[PDB]
């Protein structure tokens, strides 16, 4: 069905080159002026050669058109809903610029740079005909959705001049011609024409030239995307933070769900396995992040540039685990229950690799910058040390799951001590935030706080060791002692979430970077709430089923990739070192 | 043996991407500052990933070392002789900078970016094990030849500083550490180490990342070479012109012959066909042009930068036909004569294609710039028109070679009229140069000159039609009427070469760009001398053989690719348009 084993190397390639571009950008290896030359090559030479080659050899007799217009209908619905509420809820003075750029932001995926290698990895050896749908949807979506936005931004541009009847021909033709000036649209126009002229075959004198210019698009576009991302996050207020969450949620969540529903409604027919594979491919298409062209478009308009640029550089990072989690969730009903446990173990192993490397970087940054002596930052350093042992414990646990009983007990004790320590360390950080906000001075001892965070989980692990039962022959780490282990994880998560939730709500009612400290506490609380519910689900219901498998998978991701979320918040920060 | 059919698409890719980079550079699309970012990307991310990937998977038990050290011995001999005569003949004030940079220029090929696709095209489907010798020879050559040059350039820097006992450890260690700072050398060290560490297998999590970063090296590297080549030729005097000719001749002529001779002397054994293929691969390896890294090194040393940069951009342009001609000359002994004629026709067709496109460009540049009204350019526009008719006539003759007798006769008449006009237009241009040099005013009429140049070849064609015989069932155009056609081509070439040779020698003894006009006349005179000798060879000797095939091939190349030489001399010029 789907080669879900070879998706994680593709997500390593597509974001490791982006990380290389970002590292080269901050390092001062390639400045902003020099990054413009790399973008000029990619956007004028490599991308047109790639589009022209792949549409000359494209077979229009093979393409299932039902799938094609279902994906566009899904994208049209997302565009339709985002434009309507942007018109209702925004201020009249800038209602048109947002209504023309926000639905473009929520619909235009990064298909050619990020989407094509991921689809290529999952679908080359099983359904090789699904790769041509990338080159079909992205330019068709450009011609049929982008002109509608450009009229709205040009209407906002008419407002500043504030004269004449705006001469309605003059405005809609600029948006249509702005679309046609994109290199993607007319190279697709030339490729469709040359598909019938050359009879679906590239000339032999030109075949190698187009391959050499087209195969250089992938690595250089991801590198330039990483160079684009340097320092463009800026600071945003609550009203821009909230609209950014709403837009990125729209692009990465409700567009893929709309794609699945419209494909099952409109692409009717075919065999069941083909229908299921088409549905799975439809979910994967909507998860792709926003193309960097939208930030370019807001730049040329000089309208809502900060929000759209921040939205693009955030969505590319945020979509990296969403592709992985969503695709592995789709292959779960197709799998037998017994090798499903190996699938859960494989996902946690691949996540713990990325989480451990990012945690080493963030721990090194916090240690070398000597910021750990600061009052908010001491508790963060213990937390990051604890999260690193979790990821390293999964590396051990994957290879010793069927090993000797004594080694398994030691690995389980170490792994669950670090997991339980992570749970209460979120609450300790929240209590420290409440202490820095109100009740000036008379701060609690950091050593006593560290002793509680290091001792209470150890006491819980000892109680689970004393009162727990032996055996536990399972491939998953969460099932080794039985109901005693799940009761201990439920009590630790419920006490920590209630303590941190009270301290976080009390902080709002009441360099010392309290602006970002809170969000690292905030994103973990949603994780502890999902951790508590699965422990509650197992005790009250002993039957796995319709969502226990999905909830157990989500328990694995927020346990062994919490360092990734912490690194994204903390590690990418400017220091002296 | 060798897939010589698919070499010309590889040379089309490898020089079309270079031409695209040069066009983007001159167009002002990518300036010098912006080209630095693309070069930073290529040289710091794409090339190290390519070297590391291709050396991790390399099989050291498969490599024939005899070929490897034969190629290195040939390069060492070229380095030794160039250093020796650079030490003997140069001025004492700057003998060391030239002696350290000229043999690097004459030994260091551009074998990654340009060499790897050509070797891949000629040797993927027949002898796929020959591709690893590219990644083997260039870094070993770097480590074993570059430090000697860096000692010489650091001796020249000590000379300029002029103090102390020059502390020979300090200098030979600067040269060695300058060698070790190259990205190629230590990435090859890491790849050799990881070949034994990883047991000759790339890890699966890193395989796709290394493929994505390595597959983007070729096109972006050729593009950056083209951006590097913009406007760096400059002007040079007689001595620098002569030393440039000597250096590029050394790199592109005597290094491949030394490679062939040392491979047949040192790589003893194997089968006969394997020995012949190894010899052909050694010649193809030696034809590769100079890397732009030599110009980078001359820039960082700040000595002989103009000479080395001009040498690199000239060797890169000049090597494009030398690879094609040499490789098609090597496969001729392995071919029967009857499809050797088809091989000659295919070479002439591919050359006439490139010559026609470059001639269309140069004719458009000369027409739009309105420089054809100038005194020397009127004969040049007619000459370029005539050479375009030659190339289009070869295109027709290639496609109508087995067609009706009347169309073949018309095509032959048109082709040989245009060829004889090209022959005599060199002499008319030389006579015009002599008229513009001495005997001021009283210039000859341009209309009478055009009438002479268009009628005498038409009269010769009419005489060959009247006195020639019918039939001529041959695939080559040069054999249609028999000895009458070869006598007419010999008389036209001998009269034109003698008239142009007398006028060119009289010009030296005696914007109006007389500096470049002469060289276009000069490069054609060597062609007319080679054209005359093959006509003389056929009349005095009626037996084809040991060099008649090679001389007929060279007649084919200089008949249907003279437009390429003319475009390389004239078309790449700054105008107003
Ligand atoms: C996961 C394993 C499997 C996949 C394989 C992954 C491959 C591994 C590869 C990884 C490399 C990643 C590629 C991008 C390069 C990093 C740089 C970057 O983005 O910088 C940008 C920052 O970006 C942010 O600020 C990100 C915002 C999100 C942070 C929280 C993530 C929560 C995810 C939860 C999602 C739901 C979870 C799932 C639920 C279903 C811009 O940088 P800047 O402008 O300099 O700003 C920083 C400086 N400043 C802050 C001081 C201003
Ligand atoms: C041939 C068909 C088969 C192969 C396929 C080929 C693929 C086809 C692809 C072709 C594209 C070529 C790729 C290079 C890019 C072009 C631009 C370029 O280099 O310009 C450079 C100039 O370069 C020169 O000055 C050239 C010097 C040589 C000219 C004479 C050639 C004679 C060859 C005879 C050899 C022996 C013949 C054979 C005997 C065995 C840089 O320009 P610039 O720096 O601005 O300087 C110029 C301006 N200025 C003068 C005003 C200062
Ligand atoms: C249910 C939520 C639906 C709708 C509720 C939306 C409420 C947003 C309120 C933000 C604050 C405010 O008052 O507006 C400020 C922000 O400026 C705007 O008003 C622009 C926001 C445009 C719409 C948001 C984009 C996502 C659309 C929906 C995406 C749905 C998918 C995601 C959710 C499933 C005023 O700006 P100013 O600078 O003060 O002037
Ligand atoms: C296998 C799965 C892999 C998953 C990877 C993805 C997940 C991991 C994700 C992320 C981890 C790394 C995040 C780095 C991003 C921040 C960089 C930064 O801010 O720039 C820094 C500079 O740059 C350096 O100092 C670079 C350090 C060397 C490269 C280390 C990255 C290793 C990536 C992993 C390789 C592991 C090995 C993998 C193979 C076993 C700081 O500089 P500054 O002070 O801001 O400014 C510079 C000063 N100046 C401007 C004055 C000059
Ligand atoms: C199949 C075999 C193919 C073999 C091809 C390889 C051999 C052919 C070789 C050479 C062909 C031509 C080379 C031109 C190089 C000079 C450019 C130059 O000087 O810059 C020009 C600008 O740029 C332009 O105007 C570019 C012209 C369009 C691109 C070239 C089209 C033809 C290329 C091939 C199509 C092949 C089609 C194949 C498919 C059928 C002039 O600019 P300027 O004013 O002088 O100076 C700049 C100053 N300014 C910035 C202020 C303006
Ligand atoms: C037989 C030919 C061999 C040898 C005869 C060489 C005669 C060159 C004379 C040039 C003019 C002169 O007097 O020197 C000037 C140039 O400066 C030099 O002298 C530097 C030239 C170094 C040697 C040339 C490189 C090729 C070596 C051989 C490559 C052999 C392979 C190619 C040929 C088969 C003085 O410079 P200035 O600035 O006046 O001070
Ligand atoms: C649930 C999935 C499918 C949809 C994606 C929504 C979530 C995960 C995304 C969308 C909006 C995102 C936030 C938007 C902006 C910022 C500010 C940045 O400085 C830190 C990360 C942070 C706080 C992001 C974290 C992840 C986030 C909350
Ligand atoms: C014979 C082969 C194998 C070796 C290569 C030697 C010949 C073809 C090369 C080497 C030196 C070259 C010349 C060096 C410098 C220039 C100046 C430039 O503005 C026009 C071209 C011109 C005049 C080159 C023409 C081609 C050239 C004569
Ligand atoms: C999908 O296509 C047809 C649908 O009838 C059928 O061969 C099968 O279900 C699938 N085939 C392939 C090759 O995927
Ligand atoms: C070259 O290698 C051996 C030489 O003994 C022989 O198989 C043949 O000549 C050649 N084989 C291949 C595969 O090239």
């Amino acid at each position: 069905s789907m080669s879900i084993t070879r998706l994680f190397p593709a997500l390593l390639e597509c974001f490791g080159i982006v990380l290389c571009g970002y590292i080269a950008g901050r390092a001062n290896v390639i400045t902003s002026t020099q990054a413009k030359g790399l973008g000029n090559f990619v956007s004028r030479f490599a991308l047109p050669a790639l589009l022209f080659k792949n549409m000359v050899v494209l077979n229009f007799s093979n393409v299932d058109w039902s799938f094609l217009y279902s994906i566009l209908i899904a994208k049209a619905s997302v565009f339709f809903i985002v434009c309507v509420l942007t018109l209702l809820v925004a201020s009249p003075d800038s209602r048109f610029s947002k209504a023309g750029l926000f639905p473009i932001f929520a619909t235009q995926s990064n298909d050619f740079a990020l989407g094509y290698p991921i689809v290529e990895a999952l679908y080359q050896t099983t359904y090789p005909e699904y790769l041509q749908y990338i080159y079909l949807v992205a330019p068709i979506s450009l011609m049929m959705l982008n002109p509608i936005g450009f009229i709205f931004c040009e209407i906002q541009k008419w407002k500043d001049t504030q004269n004449a009847s705006q001469n309605k021909i003059k405005i809609v033709g600029l948006g249509l011609l702005r679309v046609l000036q994109n290199p993607i649209v007319f190279m697709v126009f030339i490729g469709i024409a040359f598909n019938f002229i050359l009879d679906r075959k590239v000339p032999v004198y030109v075949e190698n030239f187009l391959d050499g210019l087209g195969n250089s698009f992938s690595g250089s576009a991801l590198f330039y995307l990483g160079l684009t991302m340097v320092g463009k996050i800026k600071r945003l207020k609550k009203s821009a933070f909230v609209v950014l969450i709403l837009l990125i949620t729209a692009k990465l969540l409700v567009l893929p769900l709309l794609c699945r529903e419209m494909v099952e409604l409109l692409d009717k027919g075919d065999s069941v396995v083909n229908h299921t594979s088409l549905s799975n491919y439809a979910f994967l298409y909507g998860v792709f992040p926003v193309a960097p062209g939208v930030a370019i478009f807001a730049t040329q308009f000089n309208m809502e540039v900060e929000i759209i640029t921040s939205g693009m550089v955030i969505s590319t990072f945020v979509s990296a685990p969403i592709m992985y989690v969503s695709a592995w969730l789709l292959t779960f009903p197709t799998m037998d229950p017994k090798p499903l446990a190996y699938a859960i173990q494989n996902v946690s192993f691949d996540i713990s690799i990325v989480s451990l490397i990012s945690l080493i970087w963030s721990l090194a940054i916090l240690l070398l910058s000597k910021k750990y002596k600061q009052l908010p930052h001491m508790l963060t350093t213990n937390l990051l040390i604890a999260q690193s042992i979790v990821c390293a414990g999964m590396m051990i646990w994957n290879f010793v799951k069927e090993k000797n009983f004594v080694g398994q007990i030691l690995v389980f004790v170490l792994l669950y001590s670090s997991l339980y320590s992570t749970y209460l360390w979120t609450g300790l950080l929240a209590i420290s935030l409440f202490l820095l906000k109100k009740r000036e001075r008379v701060q609690i001892p950091v050593g006593i706080i560290i002793i509680s965070g290091w001792g209470i989980p150890a006491l819980l692990v000892g109680v689970l060791l004393i009162t727990g039962k032996h055996n536990g022959d399972s491939i998953d780490s969460a099932f080794f002692y039985g109901k005693e282990q799940m009761i201990t994880t439920a009590v630790t998560l419920f006490c920590s979430i209630l303590i941190a939730g009270i301290s976080l709500m009390c902080m709002n009612q009441t360099d010392l970077q309290l602006t970002r400290h809170v969000l690292l506490c905030l994103l973990l609380i949603i994780g502890l709430f999902a951790n508590l519910s699965s422990c509650l689900w197992w005790l009250f219901n002993q039957e796995p089923g319709r969502l226990y498998v999905e909830l157990q998978f989500f328990c694995a991701v927020f346990n062994f990739g919490q360092g990734f979320i912490s690194f994204g918040i903390f590690g990418l920060d400017k220091h002296l070192i």
